[PDB]
């Protein structure tokens, strides 16, 4: 029964249009709605009227077609919708007054949800305008969905853009709770861990919360106030108005940026009254291309004029409060008549979607003219393959096209049915007085953000970057994880041997390398070189050059005098055995201290082994000698004792043959050491101990014989010296890390005790 | 414009059925519907208006309210459906010519679910009573969906059930490709892995595949034949017929046991030809008690009296191929006449679904007469509260709602819209002859399975456990896990000193324990008792008392005759020093030998440190003595000498306190010994081979003095054997676990040949 705006044509799409309020809660049976939407309504209606009519009268698509359609109120309300899709639906089943070939959604989301569930039974194509749910973005669910508006998901995708853009990790986000700002947030946060950008807590409050709830809400939000400042709401109006009051009661304005989505878009009625409370705000609009073509269209439109429109009329009565008697609809609720001179000029404000709108009329004109190409390209008209024309192609059609649009850009469409998303960002900036007021700062277009940033701050002293790790320091300090965030960084510093393996992990490379000056990596420090002018090295090189000084001019003296009796009183034949022992081991001194080689590595092994050696199977052959009495005999005894020794060095490196040593006393030093290990100084030390213990039995039987003046008892004395001293620095070498210097001086000063305690008397006695 | 079988009434139910056939692909958009369908069809819309009729009838309930309907053809295709329910949709609209309450569901699932895709926005509760797919169990989609009959899943959950009762693992699962059988497949699945029961592998056929693609899904099949026997299909007929072309072909008859769910239910024209081919198979039917009162109220219409049912009159005209010339609707396709003697009675078969029809049509009654109850119960017809009625609440009454059925059982509605199951177990049994047909063999229903197991196989020859995993031994046979399924054991016994940790895990106990008979768990094996007539053991008790007795005889023997020169050879004061340390010795091997107390823990320790000690420093002050030679002196270095090992027992008491030990030789062995270890071992060892080789130096001086009568030769060398032997008996000690016999032997064999070689040729001497 209820009035329909029919428009005649060949090729009909219907609409629904929210002309009528929603009605009330009482009247949801009978279905009487309420008074007639201005904005939203009527303008919508003259909208797509003069549009199919230029249509009709544009060559340039759909030659011999014309397009007629059918306008029913759609009152904002589901059940009404549903109504007059049921209205649209039996009229083109018994068409089978004409055909609907395909209908504009309803404004409302939660109504074109219904509707499109209705239609998608059917093969109706839906094209919306306003629903910007993106529950509707399945094709699962709604497969003759088509959207000229993009979804609440690339409003987050707007807001992350621009986040990225300003470089901010840790933000604040609220969201108001329901199908809106829920849905809303999970797009945000889905697109936020692409971005890496954390979230303090995803706080949900209503619109309806009391002011103690919004208290609680800003002192949550606050909790973390000097790390957090960015708050992102995805938020409606009410909820940005309960948030400001919340601000102005705490009085914890200044770090609090509200970045908001389409809550606070423009409406300043938002923030009346709070002007100075939310000062430097973020939002986000849907661009609105102010069209002239519907201002020409509408602007000249009088009641008795625009007979087609049928509620049009009835809309005049109540858009000027007059009751137009002579007019048929003379409502009875005006007082006063209309005056023939009142205009509707006055006050004239179009709707923020009307740009949508006619886009959404072009896209479905378009996809006609795109399936009429592809299957009649014959007759300009209505082709054999289109009199019984079908959802399914018509669809196929307006997945795949694409026009330049009204608003004065173009218009594809996804795998999804969606536009891409064309919006523009605005800031809530003050003036020189009290007149603060929304700005435009920039635009966000299909992924590209066109932002103005000088526009902001109007410097360099912008919010600062709301995270919750400062960049660590280059040299060490490497991020940690407590647990709380996935960008909570404490900045602790690596080990000192530790080098930057990754940003988030540490590590410490392999033993001897130690890392570079800014721990980029590690390197290998050079090993000893032990040829210095150090004061230990150059007092044993001096003590060696004395005691071969000494041990030269001693030798001399005693080849020369060979028969005197000093030198006769000890053997003239196996002393020549003791100095070559005693040279070989001053100069085991020198063969110590230089570049270890291999070969060097051979040699001194060798010569710390033969020569101590030799020298004390000398010593005991001699007090063997001296125990028979208190000489092709001794010379066999000597040359085996010896060969004992070069044996036990040979069988040293079969069972470990010498190499190369890159020694490690810390993980920070590297020093260069052949592979002498405790077993390889011990055996010739033990060997050698032997040995003494031998010439220690040997010649304590002797300890007080004042023979050959006063000879056996100093060598006595001197022995256990000797001794003495071996015991007091073998744990001396063994508990200390100068292995070269502690054998060089114990062999050196070994061989000087000897000589000079041996010889000294018998060179006094003889010069 | 079609036609409408209106029954007039008050509260108007709706209905939908399948009367003519499926129009076919060339008049999908015309939808001119074939042929008159005659089981599915006209029974039913008799059915319901009889039905109805009763109900109007019936004072039992809606006393004063009067029942009609309206009959759309539904042609089993989904857009005829669609415009039907549009038609009701409308006139229910226009209403607030009467407002349809309620629906009866299409047959056909995949129509019913577009049906209440369109039903459920404006708030109509359908029924329906053959729509079994298991999408529809949703009440997120569809809420506004009632079902008289099981869904699918409930005939998986009886066709485990009948696996359950069977007792079944290891079971082959094929299913229709589709969206019958693989929705079943998914639900049989889900329900098998509650029950453990395995599958082989999902195969997956289509009912128009190849004879090539049917055997090729055969031998798939018999790959696992041996072990897997029961084949649950979720299977078309068609797909049963292709099995059984494969089957034939192949020939791997028999151990195939065809379990189909409602496939091949009754229908023979599956199995025609095949009776061999497919014996003992168990299929499933949905309970249909034939209903009589449709029998009555069917069989006595005639087409003249039946004016309310429309096409009635058409349906006789296909019924008998005679066109009824007399009759309104004179259908020129048949030739012949129709004579007044032509009953219907003649091949009346009644639905199958008939119980479910009357079923969901009382329960609509029961609803509505539930919120009758609810809402009015003051007038007898309607309420105030009922005129606008309204879906949500008629819904609700619905879920909560229940009654005796005309099939004869209650009817319950769970939260998810949905009847109990009600079914029927049949098996493909063999006659006499070539005969075989389907019989009964049992129910199951809501859960209780009452099935007759006598009835098939006739005896306890059934099909084998068809299980990957035969039972395991109870002793050690553990599962194993083959990676392939979840019931494929290997039961690999565990290992000797392992028991039964659980049916699927093994372990081994701790240390000591060994498991039972059966490896029920452990328990710990008893300690060694070391008291025992062991030939070793008594040799070594033996041994020592005959030392005991020579060493009683000689002490005596010596202390008798203290003047005589054999005695007087020897020290006449420090012998008895040695009898006491050879008597302790010998007391030695009894203290070992007893149970290992902590008293004797310290007590054989004690003896065995001090009696060696004490007698070798007895025989070094005797050789010392001897030394001097080639008595208030020697007592008190052999009082400090014993002292000395007495020391170190009690240092190494308290390093290692004595406790008692449970030795563990072996893990399935345990033995009770103190915690000597090898240093408490060693440490007397140590101190006994000090003075063992001080005693060898200071006798070895003397190896060739044959003063009084050739005593120090014999000395020499015995005590030669003696080092020979614990040079020899040491490492048979170590190399050897008879620890406290190999110390019995060593002690008293040491004491034996130290009393029987320095004190026997003084016995012989002296008598
Ligand atoms: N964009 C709207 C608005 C929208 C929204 C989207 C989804 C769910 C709820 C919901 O309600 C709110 C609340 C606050 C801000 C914007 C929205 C749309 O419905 O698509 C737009 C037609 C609606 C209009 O102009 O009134
Ligand atoms: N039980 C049915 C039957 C059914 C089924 C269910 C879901 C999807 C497909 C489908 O097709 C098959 C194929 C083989 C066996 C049974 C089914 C139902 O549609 O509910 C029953 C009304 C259908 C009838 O009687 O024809
Ligand atoms: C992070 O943002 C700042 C401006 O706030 C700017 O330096 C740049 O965009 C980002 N930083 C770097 C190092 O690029
Ligand atoms: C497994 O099934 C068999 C009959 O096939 C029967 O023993 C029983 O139901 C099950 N086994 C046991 C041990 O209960």
């Amino acid at each position: 029964r209820r009035v329909v705006a029919h428009m005649p044509g060949d090729i009909i799409i219907g609409a629904l249009f929210s002309v009528h309020h929603q009605p009330t809660v009482d009247k949801v049976h009978e279905r009487k709605c309420g008074a007639v939407r201005e904005q939203y309504g009527i303008q919508r209606v003259e909208a797509m009227l003069h549009t199919l009519e230029r249509i009709n009268s544009d060559p340039t698509l759909l030659p011999n077609i014309t397009l007629g359609c059918e306008i029913r109120d759609s009152c904002w309300h589901s059940a009404v919708a549903l109504e007059q899709s049921i209205e649209f639906i039996r009229d083109s089943l018994i068409s089978s007054k004409k055909p609907i070939v395909g209908v504009i959604g309803p404004g409302s989301s939660s109504v074109a949800i219904q509707v499109q569930n209705l239609l998608q039974l059917f093969n109706i194509p839906q094209i919306a305008y306003s629903a910007t749910s993106m529950d509707l973005s399945d094709k699962t669910l709604f497969k003759y969905f088509m959207r000229v508006v993009p979804s609440d998901a690339q409003q987050a995708r707007a807001m992350v853009d621009i986040v990225k853009r300003y470089n901010w990790t840790y933000v604040s986000a609220v969201h108001t709770e329901g199908n809106y700002g829920e849905s809303g947030m999970e797009a945000f946060k889905d697109m936020s861990a692409k971005e890496g950008i954390c979230i303090a807590h995803s706080y949900k409050i209503y619109s309806n919360a009391g002011e103690q709830s919004f208290d609680k809400l800003l002192k949550k939000l606050t909790s973390h106030l000097p790390k957090a400042r960015v708050v992102a709401c995805f938020c409606e109006g009410m909820t940005v108005r309960g948030l400001l009051m919340a601000m102005r009661r705490l009085g914890l304005a200044g770090e609090f940026l509200l970045l908001g989505s389409d809550g606070w878009a423009d409406r300043y009625d938002v923030t009346d009254g709070y002007q100075r409370e939310a000062v430097g705000g973020i939002t986000i609009k849907l661009q609105s291309p102010d069209v002239k073509w519907f201002d020409d269209y509408y602007l000249k439109l009088r009641p008795e004029t625009n007979l087609r429109n049928p509620w049009f009329q009835e809309f005049w009565q109540h858009r000027f409060q007059c009751r137009l008697e002579g007019f048929p609809q003379e409502n009875s609720k005006y007082n006063k008549t209309c005056n023939s001179s009142l205009t509707l000029k006055t006050h004239h404000v179009q709707d923020s979607k009307m740009g949508f709108v006619i886009n959404a009329i072009y896209s479905m004109a378009y996809g006609l003219h795109n399936m009429q190409m592809s299957l009649c390209p014959g007759y300009a008209g209505l082709c054999d393959a289109m009199k019984p024309i079908d959802g399914r192609k018509l669809l196929e059609s307006l997945m795949k096209t694409a026009f330049t649009g009204v608003s004065g850009d173009t218009i594809l469409f996804d795998e999804n049915g969606d536009s891409p998303g064309r919006y523009e960002i605005m800031n809530f900036k003050e003036m020189g007085k009290d007149y603060f007021d929304y700005i435009n700062v920039g635009s966000w277009d299909n992924g590209e953000l066109k932002m103005d940033d000088d526009e902001v701050w109007s410097k360099k002293s912008n919010i600062i970057r709301s995270v919750c790790s400062e960049p660590c320091e280059k040299g060490q300090i490497k991020v940690i994880r407590k647990g709380e965030v996935s960008c909570c960084w404490t900045c602790t510093p690596c080990k000192e041997n530790e080098y930057v393996f990754d940003e988030y992990t540490c590590k410490a490379c392999q033993l001897g390398s130690w890392p570079t000056d800014d721990l980029t990596g590690c390197d290998l420090i050079p090993v000893q070189y032990l040829r210095w002018g150090d004061p230990e090295p150059i007092a044993a090189v001096v003590f060696a050059c004395l005691g071969l000084l000494a041990t030269l001019f001693v030798t001399v003296v005693f080849i020369i005098y060979r028969d005197t009796p000093v030198v006769k009183s000890s053997s003239r034949e196996l002393c020549y055995i003791i100095l070559a022992g005693i040279c070989l081991g001053y100069l085991c001194t020198f063969c110590l201290i230089a570049k270890p080689k291999q070969i060097y590595c051979y040699l001194q092994r060798i010569g710390i082994g033969l020569s101590p050696a030799m020298s004390y199977s000398a010593l005991v052959t001699k007090t063997n000698r001296i125990a028979r009495i208190l000489a092709c005999a001794q010379l066999v005894i000597a040359f085996i004792l010896i060969c004992i020794q070069l044996g036990i060095i040979v069988a040293l490196f079969i069972m470990e043959p010498p190499d190369i040593m890159h020694d490690y006393p810390s993980i920070r030093e590297v020093y260069l050491i052949c592979n002498t290990t405790n077993l390889g100084v011990v055996a010739p030390l033990g060997y050698n101990g032997l040995l003494i213990l031998a010439c220690t039995f040997y010649a304590f039987k002797t300890r007080n014989v004042p023979a050959n003046f006063n000879e056996a008892k100093y060598i006595a004395f001197a022995m256990y010296t000797t001794c003495i001293i071996w015991l007091a620095f073998v744990p001396i070498y063994f508990g200390s890390n100068y292995k070269a210097i502690t054998m060089c001086f114990s062999v050196s000063l070994s061989a000087t005790v000897l000589l000079g305690c041996m010889f000294v008397p018998k060179v006094y006695i003889i010069l």
